[PDB]
């Protein structure tokens, strides 16, 4: 494998994530390609444990009552996934491409 760099309107990178089952956190590797957002165990993972047709999806809000780290929410007709990226940029720049991202399909 040999690295490059996104082309526009991707984008791939770790985020932090509350579980479905038990509200606990665990750091996955996320994808933004086309319409469609996975995330995998870790980057070399060939199999994504979850691909989220955003199509679906009718909003993305940063949760300004967490001040302690930088998190969003992606609402869903059956759930409403929390994540949190590691610093302001990354979650800035999350934010602004899925936003952009549903803006477009919309």
């Amino acid at each position: 494998l040999v690295p490059t760099a996104p082309s526009l309107g991707t984008k791939e990178g770790y985020l932090t994530k509350q579980g479905g089952l038990v509200k606990t956190w665990k750091t996955r590797w996320f994808t933004l390609h086309r319409n469609e957002l996975k995330y995998f165990k870790d980057q070399m993972s060939p199999e994504p444990i979850r691909i989220l047709d955003l199509t679906e999806c009718s909003a993305v809000q940063f949760d300004y009552s967490q001040e302690r780290v930088n998190c969003f929410c992606l609402v869903f007709p059956f759930r409403t996934f929390y994540l949190c990226a590691k610093t302001g940029v990354e979650a800035d720049e999350w934010i602004k491409i899925l936003r952009w991202k549903l803006s477009q399909i919309r």
